[PDB]
């Protein structure tokens, strides 16, 4: 994946660094923002 810094929240609340590295961890794009927020 290109190390690029354009954050997208995962729905198992990890933040991943793009789109690219979510997709390969195999890991469902949250519904919002929300799940990644810690609280």
């Amino acid at each position: 994946c290109p190390h690029t810094y354009k954050p997208v929240c995962g729905a198992n609340g990890e933040v991943y660094d793009n789109e690219c590295f979510l997709n390969k961890a195999g890991i469902e794009p949250a519904e919002s923002w929300e799940t990644c927020r810690g609280h």
